[PDB]
């Protein structure tokens, strides 16, 4: 049975609802990205109208085989009419064809739905400029002051100049770079990009890859692992037991591992500056965890939120405690009360 929190009143949609069986009044599916949770219940049977980002299509069309006919995309910044409601898809700042969605309601209400979002300055120019949102249905991942991180620039930069450094030292290192979904790709194709190399991965991998319409994508990923000297892997072979195996299959052409695990946020945040990462070592293998975030950090949340004025929030994170809830529910009103709304 589908949660409140993802339904849309006085519509027949839902969110990111495809786990629940058939939804009962539902004449439109929408999937917000293509992360698992989200997503957890469509295959190639599935047969309601489901509507997405042109890039959401290809990986449902690809990787989950649904079929053609019951895929609609829609094109960002556009008012598109679904099933007699105007609705609008903007970019979520999350993972590739990841989007955020403004349904206007018949009753006059205006909606906003985040999906998964990193909010930004940029947002506050967008088509959400232009008019007032009653209701806010919110990415709260990070909602506690205790959640900082850097921008990705930064991260990317500690990662470029890491990466740099040590394969000049030692021509003869391999960089290897986790993953277990899609976003994130700029960790490995700037670490690629700064070696002059292209990026090698499983044949699955690279099906993932060229559904996300990335510019030149074929000039920079490859099935050809040999000819790689930055390797992609399933973030759970990113240990020293996982890349020594790893290392062996390579026939002698490398001598040192140097690796890294994005993640989102750690408790190690809490102390130390980006700058000043160092890794955890055994041997001739070396692994780093970066925190590069496609969620709001505390601030950037709270500097959007207050900045949109928002009627009511709906939290979509964190809902399943009453500690979660209330801890939530106490910064919005602080929030509110700052700003003056
Ligand atoms: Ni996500």
């Amino acid at each position: 049975t589908c949660p409140f929190y993802k339904k849309i009143p006085g519509t027949g949609f839902t969110v990111d609802a495809f786990q629940y069986g058939v939804v009962e009044g539902c004449t439109a599916y929408f999937l917000t990205h293509f992360h698992s949770d989200h997503y957890a219940g469509l295959s190639k049977h599935f047969t309601f109208p489901v509507y997405c980002s042109e890039i959401t299509g290809n990986l449902l069309k690809n990787k989950l085989h649904v079929q053609e006919q019951y895929i609609h995309p829609l094109p960002l910044d556009t008012e598109c009419i679904v099933n007699g409601v105007k609705v609008v898809l903007l970019d979520a700042n999350h993972c590739p064809g990841a989007v955020m969605i403004l349904f206007y309601l018949p009753n006059g209400t205006v909606i906003l739905h985040t999906g998964d979002f990193r909010a930004d300055p940029s947002m506050e120019r967008s088509l959400l400029a232009d008019q007032k949102v009653h209701m806010l249905y919110l990415d709260t991942t990070y909602c506690s002051p205790e959640y900082t991180f850097p921008s990705q620039q930064e991260v990317i930069r500690f990662a470029i100049n890491t990466a740099f450094e040590a394969v000049t030292l030692n021509p003869h290192a391999l960089v290897v770079c986790g993953t277990y979904s899609i976003g994130k790709e700029k960790v490995f194709l700037a670490i690629a990009d700064v070696l002059g190399s292209k990026v090698g991965m499983s044949q699955e991998k690279y099906k993932t890859l060229q559904c996300l319409n990335i510019p030149e994508i074929n000039s920079l990923i490859t099935t050809d692992m040999c000819s790689s000297l930055v390797h992609l892997l399933p973030m759970m072979q990113i240990n020293f037991k996982g890349l020594q195996s790893h290392l062996k299959k390579c026939g002698g052409k490398y001598n040192q591992i140097l690796a890294f695990r994005p993640t989102g946020w750690t408790h190690s945040n809490k102390f130390t500056r980006i700058a000043d990462v160092i890794p955890q070592t055994k041997g001739n293998i070396s692994i780093y965890g970066i925190p590069y975030s496609e969620h709001s950090s505390y601030l950037e949340m709270k500097r959007f939120v207050q900045w949109l004025k928002p009627q009511k929030i709906i939290p979509t994170v964190n809902v399943g405690t009453w500690k979660s809830r209330s801890t939530m529910e106490k910064y919005f009103r602080e929030w509110k009360l700052e700003a003056g709304y």
